[PDB]
């Protein structure tokens, strides 16, 4: 038993990254194959970054201003192109570590796992969401850009996010793997507001049913609600809506406990409309919502890779 | 910038956990040069485990009755040993992505990463902290055990936890790579007690630096105190007492942000005296005991 934020086995991505350097600056690069994925702001100077004509920068630059190093062996550059806001560096040799992989564009309120990359060599890994407003709450320094963010299916790594930016307020925002980023942030050094930030309310839920297996079951109550009535009130407290999509996808943790789903959403309106009143859940003191239905499965059921 | 509770990269590991059988029980063992490394009561049955003679037990046993499997590479076991809590399996073929390791006994308040493993095979990898009492709050299965906690610093692999039981609270308890269980514990399926546990003073101090870092603020007061004064508050509130070494340790954070280790003191005083007023820190509406000092200098400096 017991309940962590918990990141995926970090081994076959460790292999995969690449210091990508252009000039001044140096970030880190994905090597899958003979492609080297990297922001493509690293061939950006910094009086750049306020408003880079990309295209621009991109001609003017040459395959030997390019400065790929696996370890330290460096890799030869033989073109670059840009695919949306990703630069792709073909190499002269494949990466004999290539792992199986997707490349995959996740949804508001799934997680993955980051990698968190200086110059290349990986620094830790951790847990996060994909906001609503399509950022995230990661731990990012300068040089961390170009780190990626993943899921693993037993031996398939999908690759959802690639790491560009900290906003003004220090939250992140970042791409897919074609370089498109999530939200409508831009690869320029603007001001850039992320949109009112909800908190995800099926992940709460299930973070609360992941509380009753492992044992804290104080909130649980024997009132009952509609998903309409439920709603009304999350709204009030800036919580996602609640569908039954969402109701149908928390049904494996509802057959489990015993707990049906809308006398969890019972459960929870009380939480929002009364507090904790100085209790804790899962040795938190805050309702937390960067855990899945699918997350809490996996954990609670022990799914290898 | 952010700050978030952050395991090691885990690949090193990944590339040393084998599945280890013997009969009954499958189990995970730690394979690194020609010995595999995993906790005795893989040679238990279920009625067994209220009262093991592990001596007995072992004596049953011969190399051939360990099946060990890397991938699906069958290791042959050519020896066998008891050392401790830890069986030692000799086999016949080194690891071959054995990285530079040491065997550590860490510390009450020091943190690990565990890969939590099944049937050899890593599940996911999570940042743990030894408490006062010797226990962990992991998140661990049945058939998780010999999963392993480990720091790495450059290149070289500190292990200092494996994985044995649950107690019958829900907390984990656990060995070093020597077998030597922390705590009063042992390897049987009895009622133990842990002791009082108590938070660990220093890493919350430590991450009241790094909200500093990260731009809160609110907690800071102009009130100052004196390491005796702290300390008769940290006794009141169950907090580990603060020790001269604390400080020093706590040195490269206070020379960040400008602000003097006693001066960090008295607002968490004024935090545990007056409570949080249901105000946040980096996240939490908690004080937050699971980040060391070099924790906070490492993320907030990007070591790798
Ligand atoms: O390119 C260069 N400098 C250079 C400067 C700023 C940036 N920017 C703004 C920006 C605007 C659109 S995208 C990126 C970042 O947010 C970089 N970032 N990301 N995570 C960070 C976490 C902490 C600190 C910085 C972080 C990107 C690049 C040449 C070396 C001079
Ligand atoms: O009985 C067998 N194995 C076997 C069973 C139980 C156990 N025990 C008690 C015990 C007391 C001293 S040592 C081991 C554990 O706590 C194992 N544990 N650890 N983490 C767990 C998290 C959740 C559930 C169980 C967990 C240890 C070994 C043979 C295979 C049939």
């Amino acid at each position: 038993s017991g309940f962590r934020k918990m990141a995926f086995p970090s081994g076959k991505v460790e292999g995969c990254m690449v210091q990508v350097t252009c000039g001044t600056t140096t970030l880190n690069g994905l090597w899958l194959d003979d492609v080297v994925y990297c922001p493509r702001h690293v061939i950006c100077t910094s009086e750049d970054m306020l408003n880079p004509n990309y295209e621009d920068l991109l001609i003017r630059k040459s395959n030997h201003n390019f400065l790929v190093q696996a370890g330290n062996v460096q890799l030869r550059v033989i073109g670059h192109s840009m695919q949306n806001c990703v630069l792709k560096l073909k190499v002269d040799t494949a990466n004999p570590k290539t792992p199986k992989y997707k490349f995959v564009r996740i949804q508001p309120g799934q997680t993955f796992s980051v990698l968190a990359c200086y110059n290349g060599s990986p620094s830790g890994v951790y847990q996060c969401a994909m906001r609503p407003n399509f950022t995230i709450k990661g731990s990012f320094l300068n040089g961390s850009c170009g780190s990626v963010g993943f899921n693993i299916d037993y031996d398939c790594v999908s690759f959802c996010y690639m790491h560009h930016m900290e906003l003004p307020t220090g939250v992140h925002a970042g791409t897919d793997l074609e370089g498109n980023f999530y939200g409508p942030f831009v690869d320029r050094q603007t001001a850039q507001a992320a949109g009112t930030d909800t908190t995800i309310t099926v992940n709460v839920l299930a973070w609360l049913y992941a509380a009753v297996i492992n044992g804290d079951r104080w909130f649980l109550n024997r009132f009952t609600t509609t998903l309409n009535d439920f709603n009304l009130v999350a709204m009030k407290y800036n919580y996602e809506p609640l569908t039954q999509d969402h109701v149908d996808i928390l049904g494996p943790l509802s057959a489990q406990t015993g707990i049906a789903v809308l006398d969890m959403c019972a459960s929870l309106k009380e939480l929002l409309q009364n507090g904790m009143n100085g209790r804790t859940i899962l040795g938190s003191a805050l309702l937390e919502d960067e855990f899945t239905p699918f997350d809490v499965v996996r954990q609670c059921s022990g799914v290898t890779f």
